[PDB]
């Protein structure tokens, strides 16, 4: 029951929240590059990948129709890095700084919707 436009408008302050993070977004702003990165292991552990700019084009055309298809893409970006990366490792600590900011602004615009 959303039109495209006011569920892109509603989501979309979350997402630069996260984006706006410096340095914590800065490993999420691309997808993961195995072949560039030379981590061949990657795609074995992470069938699913996301990152910020696959979510950020899939609000800018139409891809999510209902806001929890959103909010399952920014837990898929933080499970895959807290499953591939060391819990002790800047990627893992940057991203539980980018989900404690996603969790303490999700809530009103989930109840707005
Ligand atoms: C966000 C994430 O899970 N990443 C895994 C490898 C790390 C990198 O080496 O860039 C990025």
């Amino acid at each position: 029951i959303f039109k495209p436009e006011e569920l892109r408008q509603a989501l979309m302050p979350t997402l630069e929240a996260l984006y706006r993070q410096d340095p914590e977004s800065l490993p999420f702003r691309q997808p993961v590059d195995p072949q560039l990165l030379g981590i061949p292991d990657y795609f074995d552990i992470v069938k699913n990948p996301m990152d910020l700019s696959t979510i950020k084009r899939k609000l800018d055309t139409g891809q999510y129709q209902e806001p929890w298809q959103y909010v399952d893409d920014v837990w898929l970006m933080f499970n895959n890095a807290w499953l591939y990366n060391r819990k002790t490792s800047r990627v893992y600590k940057f991203c539980s700084k980018l989900a404690e900011v996603f969790e303490q602004e999700i809530d009103p615009v989930m109840q707005s919707l």
